């Protein structure tokens, strides 16, 4: 509807997949050759479904910061004949606050889903479902099960990927450029 929804758009036609584990359907951001990211409460195991073709992991890293702190994110290398359109350069620094986002979605329940989340606040530290995760940012949307991995956007900047809420706020792990150094 807006220049917040082209970026959204832009990054989900060319550098989402649908990726189905044991726990179910997720939004799966492919970041660059055969490099993606899913929360890391999917439990990827060596065998995943991408757009419903059995695929081979290669490799899978849980994410934890240096004080041994989960993040949330798994960073998945996939046995795929085809690489993802790099977007590393669209990837933030540092942590950081950031205004009018959107949260996009990719699922056989939830196709071509749109949200325009608001501000978003470096929140920090949540106890995520029990586990003390670093780095989350926070939306002010009543964000539900379905929405696990979808891609949250600024113009210009993909800043994270959706992994829980409380029924009425959203958290999203954040993506830093750091992470994907080859």
């Amino acid at each position: 509807m807006g220049p917040g929804f082209d970026f959204a758009q832009a990054i989900m036609k060319k550098n989402t997949v649908i990726a189905r584990t044991e726990k179910g359907e997720f939004t799966m951001l492919g970041v660059y050759d055969r490099v993606a990211v899913i929360p890391t409460h999917a439990s990827v195991g060596e065998i995943i479904y991408i757009n419903d073709v059995e695929t081979r992991v290669l490799d899978a890293c849980a994410l934890r910061d240096l004080t041994d702190t989960n993040l949330e994110i798994t960073i998945v290398k996939l046995d795929r004949n085809q690489k993802f359109r790099d977007i590393r350069h669209f990837l933030p620094r540092c942590e950081d606050d950031y205004n009018d986002a959107v949260l996009s979605v990719h699922t056989s329940k939830f196709p071509n889903m749109y949200i325009p989340v608001g501000q978003v606040t470096n929140y920090g530290f949540l106890n995520l479902g029990g586990t003390p995760t670093h780095r989350i940012l926070m939306y002010n949307f009543p964000t539900r099960a379905g929405q696990c991995g979808g891609v949250v956007t600024t113009t210009g900047k993909v800043i994270g990927i959706h992994v829980g809420g409380n029924g009425a706020q959203g958290f999203a792990a954040m993506l830093l450029h750091s992470y994907f150094t080859d």
